[PDB]
């Protein structure tokens, strides 16, 4: 509350560390569905159904331009990529499996780097 603060957690490396995680996600062999924004002109249903599209290149541009106020807003956009994927793709599809795999990969790096 006013004049009453928990001890300051060191957040000075968060930007570098989120960038490293994102690099690891960019280079994963199953990243291909997620590297670029879904082409809204060429994929029927996407525009209407997926209210907030997100992809790795969009996260990378937001990261690089100071548009994440803190490491939690970064994780929310990463998770959005996977949540969108599960909304639009059957579990038993190549893309559906890719999303599960990448979500797992991310959540481990997230815990190991920060928790």
């Amino acid at each position: 509350s006013m004049s009453v603060k928990k001890p300051k957690r060191d957040d000075s490396k968060d930007l570098a560390l989120c960038s490293m995680i994102l690099t690891e996600m960019e280079t994963h062999e199953d990243a291909w569905p997620f590297l670029l924004p879904v082409n809204l002109k060429l994929v029927p249903g996407y525009k209407k159904v997926i209210k907030k599209p997100m992809d790795f290149s969009t996260i990378r541009e937001k990261l690089s331009s100071g548009q994440y106020p803190n490491l939690e807003t970064f994780a929310l956009d990463v998770r959005l990529v996977f949540d969108n994927c599960e909304t639009f793709n059957e579990d038993d599809s190549d893309i559906g499996r890719a999303g599960h795999n990448m979500r797992k990969y991310f959540e481990k790096k997230w815990t190991d780097t920060f928790k």
